[PDB]
Formats: structure tokens, C-alpha cells, sequence
């Protein structure tokens, strides 16, 4: 998060890490805490890692340096990438991970509320989007969670700024026409949150964007309401 300030306990109880366990372990993503036993992330998060077992997965956190051996965390039992998402394209980047044990909620470890299907067409007007990736293009993972209020855009307005690409109805776009406020690699897969009539809903995954906070620039997110009839049949097929 490029242009963020650093958020609180409690604050995006719904905040996850996803971290690999390969010689060191790392950050690599975000996520967001949608049920006991699943998470919502990026599907691109998992381009070039073929197994699970590497995955750590933590919530009820905020700094990551707190995180040591003795930190529980979460194992992955599967994950589910969208059919028709295709490594290094950015269509459908959205994947589904349920963990192997549920989560018991807490005032620092909550689900974020998702929209209807319906709610495509709502107009959201106070948007956030967190996470410990670069504060800056070409930067490093913070340790403190960080968050940012950054204005959606038009899909057209978007589509204008990224000519090169196809921004689809599947995604939504938020940013400054002076930059400067923008999620950033190893915010992958997190939220962009709304307070809606009083009430937080996920709107965007963290996606993609040309750099990060760039002027005329705003990210990429994956719109979770178009993905509302995969996310309840395949949590429930399950």
C-alpha cells in the first residue's frame, strides 16, 4: 500500500497473510476471512507453486514481524482456482482456499460480509484497500498492516487509462487521477472494502496495475459480486 497509514487491531479483522514456506518464509499475499473455513484470495498468487503444503496462512494479526514459531496459523486442505483464470492473463483472478481446521472468530479475526450477485450495480463511495505489500513501486513488504481510502472509477475511465488491456465488467478499478494512493505488489489477493449502508462489504480483490500509484494509473481489482454464483457453489459444493 502506497500512500497508506498504518491500521489497528481490530480494524480488518478479515485480513489474512499468505506467506510460503520455500528456503525462508514469506509474505507473498493477501487474503480476506470470509467464512470459519474459507479464504478469498488472487489466483495468480499460486503462479509457479505447485503444492499447498509450502502455504502458511495467518490471521488476527498486524504486524508481521510479530510472526515467529510460536504463531498459529492456518493450513491450506484445498484450493480452487477459477476454471477459465490463465496464469499471467488477468481474468478471473480469484481463488477460494479452505483451510483444514476452522477459525473461531475474534474482535481481531472476522469475516468480511460479501455483496449479492446484484450488486454489480451498486455505486460504492467509501472504499479501502489493506495490506503489508510495497509502499512504493519497486519497494518492500511492510510490517504493519496498511490501509488506504482510494475512490472507484468507471469501468470506461478505467478502460482509458489502460488501452493496452481489457477491463471487463468482471473488474473494478479504483484510484487518484493524480496517483500517489494505490495498492502495490504483496497486496495481491486482499481486500478493497466499502462501508456500505452503514456495513462493510468486499467489493475488489487486489489485482494488478501498471506499477503501482502511478499518475492516471488506478489498480485492478477482481469485482467479487460477479463472482458470487462461484463463490457460493463451490463453498457449498464443498
Amino acid at each position: 500500500i502506497v500512500g497508506g497509514t498504518n491500521s489497528s487491531w481490530g480494524e480488518w479483522p478479515w485480513q489474512v497473510s499468505l506467506q510460503v514456506k520455500l528456503t525462508a518464509q514469506r509474505h507473498l499475499c493477501g487474503g480476506s476471512l470470509i467464512g470459519h473455513q474459507w479464504v478469498l484470495t488472487a489466483a495468480h498468487c499460486f503462479d509457479g507453486l505447485p503444492l499447498q503444503d509450502v502455504w502458511r496462512i495467518y490471521s488476527g494479526i498486524l504486524n508481521l514481524s510479530d510472526i515467529t514459531k510460536d504463531t498459529p496459523f492456518s493450513q491450506i486442505k484445498e484450493i480452487i482456482i477459477h476454471q477459465n483464470y490463465k496464469v499471467s492473463e488477468g481474468n478471473h483472478d480469484i481463488a477460494l482456499i479452505k483451510l483444514q481446521a476452522p477459525l473461531n472468530y475474534t474482535e481481531f479475526q472476522k469475516p468480511i460480509s460479501l455483496p449479492s450477485k446484484g450488486d454489480t450495480s451498486t455505486i460504492y463511495t467509501n472504499c479501502w484497500v489493506t495490506g503489508w505489500g510495497f509502499s512504493k513501486e519497486k519497494g518492500e513488504i511492510q510490517n504493519i498492516l496498511q490501509k488506504v481510502n482510494i475512490p472507484l472509477v468507471t469501468n470506461e475511465e478505467c478502460q482509458k487509462r489502460y488501452q493496452d488491456y481489457k477491463i471487463t465488467q468482471r473488474m473494478v478499478c479504483a484510484g487518484y487521477k493524480e496517483g500517489g494512493k494505490d495498492a502495490c505488489k504483496g497486496d495481491s489477493g486482499g481486500p478493497l472494502v466499502c462501508k456500505h449502508n452503514g456495513m462493510w462489504r468486499l467489493v475488489g480483490i487486489t489485482s494488478w496495475g501498471e506499477g503501482c500509484a502511478r499518475r492516471e494509473q488506478p489498480g485492478v481489482y477482481t469485482k467479487v459480486a460477479e463472482y458470487m454464483d462461484w463463490i457460493l457453489e463451490k463453498t457449498q459444493s464443498s
